[PDB]
């Protein structure tokens, strides 16, 4: 019956988003958030309706509290949202190497390594009612000129994963992804003329994530980026 | 305010589905039959609710009477739905060339020609309403296994359309598509272990006609195959 | 021992730069030109060496006739490249249904339902020999820009052919082809900054024909476009 | 005039047979490889003709010593073949986290970071030549089955590397990638039924370095798996 949500980077941008569509549709929901003043923002809007961690994505075992107070407060777990990530800033491959090395070990580690850490975490509860995943992928998964070639490769690795985890978790766990892009958040055109904000891109998580909707759904990657995956216009 | 859709296909399987979950969902909706019997079970299901056309979607002016039969019922068309289609049953590329002739005629004929067809014929009243273009793809246009090759390149060739309008009428229209796959409708695994039901499939049409959840898609292709693009399991 | 292929399109362009090149590197080579005009370039060029067929890829028969002289002529048909095609000149989504009509049946039956022509009347004689099939795609199979809404369908349904057709025709057959794009035959930038003269596309070709290099290859697509599917730089 | 090419795992598998085929082909050649026992292996095969170095391709200063040790005999570098690879055994996401993780480590520092690091280290020296990049990638880099979901995350990662720096590079440096699959090298059915031997995949590799047959082509990637990338047959 009762639906149970838990979301990273939910301190902001489409984490938060996220937060608010779930709750409005519903779902029981905890937030892993990063520091001590995106945590403030939630309980004042929240109050005490949300279970809300904070640490680092890229600590196990945050990770693994993340879950555990899911479960103590909830009873259960029916979909992770691996959310949390960061940019690259255009960086440049002509960059000395030990920029590139220092920038590269971040990006992969929270765009990726991460991802694997919440989903290990996540998963024997989601074993258990066979839940989903939802992975923020990005445009930058399928086209370049949104990013760096660390961003960029980083996400394509966010693809990779959605595939190999959909195939061997199958079929008791769905594994999607959302891959949006040109919206502001905390320069971009895309062919619509418009850059989104944060709330109109939240749709297709709600899609992944529903039982209902959702069922017959796994391997599946959404785009919601203006078009920007085809090109200049 | 009052949103309108135009479903092709609508007589059966996942465009009568479409028919209800759009009604259900709010619309007024019009809808193209391929034959009187078809036509019966709408009028039947729907008395007078829905506008009804009866013809070949291969017949250029059984697409506009479609769409000018909407416009002076409804007055104005938000979304097409091109969804009519038909398969090849596997036919193999080693039967008689006049066998293979005709059968490709007939697939392209419907799962391309037409499409362009509703398209032209939709175009100006959804340049009025800055609207929508979903079309009905399949797992086929990603992946081999779910047809002969007349089909799976018709289907391919419908990704193409997609990509190629999607980028022509950004920024006025937008262009989608789905990707169904293992839904019986009148053997398929599928990881997900089952089959889908044609209601089933129905949540991603209207998440890419909805103006507010779907304001910043176009150009995406959205999977619903039970994971069948992966591979058999 | 001794290699054949068969060739269409092959007149002008790429396709006469393919006659060339096989025939430097020992193939023996027939040839479909369209016209008396062409037939007369090569009958000049390479006097009696060739095989040469004029008639219209849309037929059939003209098909069968170009298979069945090359196999009087030299015994065996070891590799068929469908190559001949046509452009669509950017026509627009917009325009009267009746110029887009008649447009799209030149595209699709000369792009894609020659190729299952070729293929078909070439099948029996490949299947003697083990032999494989390089079909000429296109950039336009896998980005926007390149061409109107037909011609990026009918290329994009040129990579289902591909796929289709290596799966199904393996182990024996190989089903392989190649994108050009941006390279001059009878505007376009490429992040390259040139536009290749076709004697500069043809060394995919020959890779995926020669049993020695090609053997392990089936089912792919190699692009030769100066990075255009990356998008415009 | 000359060509030089350098060739990280070199020592063995595709690595070791690109040094024979671009020897062959006239190049001068430098290589790193893993250990004492892979030096021996080529100073024994090929004397004192190449280029060798020990090391790390995790170590940034073991690259720019390959770099450097190609440049002061040879006085210039033309290609850099980023080839060093590691496979992950198809180890499962519901192991223990820290064996995930220690594995994670591993095979992106080798499979990802390492690559950054060979290009970072030949960037000087292809500028001044105009040279090329080539990567090795996988299957896995466009289809599951074939690992698991940590090495296609890596081999997906490449792909974005190669499109990401094909991009950013472009016009005076080309970046390709080759995707073999299913060929044995210290179970593989493929569609055409058996695996290749590493001789038999590394005439891609040519065409993408060769300086006249690979002028136009950038963001490319080739597979030669046998079909493997379109499913099991
Ligand atoms: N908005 C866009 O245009 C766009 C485009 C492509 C991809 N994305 C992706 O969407 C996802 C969310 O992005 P957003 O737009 O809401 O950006 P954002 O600027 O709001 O920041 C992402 C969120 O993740 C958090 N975070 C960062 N590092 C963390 C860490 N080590 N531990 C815990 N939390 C951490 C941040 O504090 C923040 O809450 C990201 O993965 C991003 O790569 C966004
Ligand atoms: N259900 C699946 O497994 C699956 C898989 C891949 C793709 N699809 C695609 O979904 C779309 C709808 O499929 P469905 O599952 O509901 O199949 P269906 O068996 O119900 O038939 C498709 C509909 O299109 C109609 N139609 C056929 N030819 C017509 C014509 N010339 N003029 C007017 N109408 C015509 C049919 O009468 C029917 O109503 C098709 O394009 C199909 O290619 C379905
Ligand atoms: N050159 C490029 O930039 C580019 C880009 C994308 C795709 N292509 C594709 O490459 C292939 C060959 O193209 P090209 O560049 O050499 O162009 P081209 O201008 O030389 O013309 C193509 C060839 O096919 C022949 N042909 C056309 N219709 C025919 C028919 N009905 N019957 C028999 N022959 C016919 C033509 O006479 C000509 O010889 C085509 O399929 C094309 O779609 C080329
Ligand atoms: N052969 C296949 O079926 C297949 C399939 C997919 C991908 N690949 C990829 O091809 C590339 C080469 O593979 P191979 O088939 O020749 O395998 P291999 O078993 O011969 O080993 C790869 C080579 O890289 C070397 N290497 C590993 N770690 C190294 C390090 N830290 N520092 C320096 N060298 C190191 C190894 O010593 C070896 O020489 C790899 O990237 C691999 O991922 C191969
Ligand atoms: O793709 C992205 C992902 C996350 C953050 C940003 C961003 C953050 C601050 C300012 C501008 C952008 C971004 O672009
Ligand atoms: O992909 C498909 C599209 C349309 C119809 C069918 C179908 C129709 C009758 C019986 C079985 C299948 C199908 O498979
Ligand atoms: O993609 C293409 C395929 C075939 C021909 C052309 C062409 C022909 C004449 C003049 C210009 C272009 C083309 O662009
Ligand atoms: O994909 C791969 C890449 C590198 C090595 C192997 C391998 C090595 C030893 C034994 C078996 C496989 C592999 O499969």
């Amino acid at each position: 019956n009762q639906q149970v949500v838990s979301i990273t980077g939910a301190g902001s941008g489409i984490g938060l988003e996220l937060v608010r569509s779930f709750k409005l549709a519903g779902y029981c929901v905890s937030a892993l958030v990063r520091n001590e003043e995106q945590e403030a923002l939630l309980c004042n809007e929240f109050k005490d309706a949300l279970e809300i961690v904070v640490g680092d994505v890229r600590d196990h075992a945050t990770n693994e509290k993340l879950i555990k107070q899911t479960i103590d407060r909830f009873g259960h777990l029916d979909c992770f949202i691996a959310n949390a990530g960061i940019w690259d800033y255009m960086l440049n491959i002509e960059e000395p190497w030990e920029k590139i090395s220092s920038s590269f070990d971040e990006i992969f580690d929270i765009n990726v390594k991460s991802y694997f850490s919440g989903i290990s975490a996540a998963l024997p509860e989601l074993k258990k009612t066979n839940g989903s995943v939802v992975m923020t992928a990005s445009v930058s998964s399928h086209a370049v000129g949104g990013g760096g070639s660390c961003y960029i490769a980083s996400k394509h690795a966010v693809l990779g994963m959605v595939k190999a985890l959909a195939y061997e978790l199958a079929p008791e766990i769905r594994v999607n992804a959302v891959s949006p892009g040109g919206t502001v958040t905390s320069k971009g055109l895309t062919p619509l003329g418009f850059a989104a904000k944060p709330e109109d891109v939240v749709a297709p998580y709600l899609l992944l994530a529903s039982r209902k909707q959702g069922k017959f759904i796994t391997g599946t990657v959404i785009s919601i980026d203006g078009g920007m995956a085809l090109g200049r216009k």
